């Protein structure tokens, strides 16, 4: 909500897609998320 942090934690990368969302790729899980690894799910 206000501007302090940004950034990911260690361990996780930042990439895009060719169709411009952002994701994030860890090295540790091996797992690709277009949002944060923490917070709700959609099925």
């Amino acid at each position: 909500g206000s501007s302090g942090s940004s950034g990911l934690p260690p361990g996780w990368e930042q990439r895009v897609d060719q169709h411009g969302r952002v994701y994030y790729v860890d090295h540790v899980e091996k797992r690709t998320t277009w949002d944060r690894p923490s917070g709700p799910s959609s099925g």
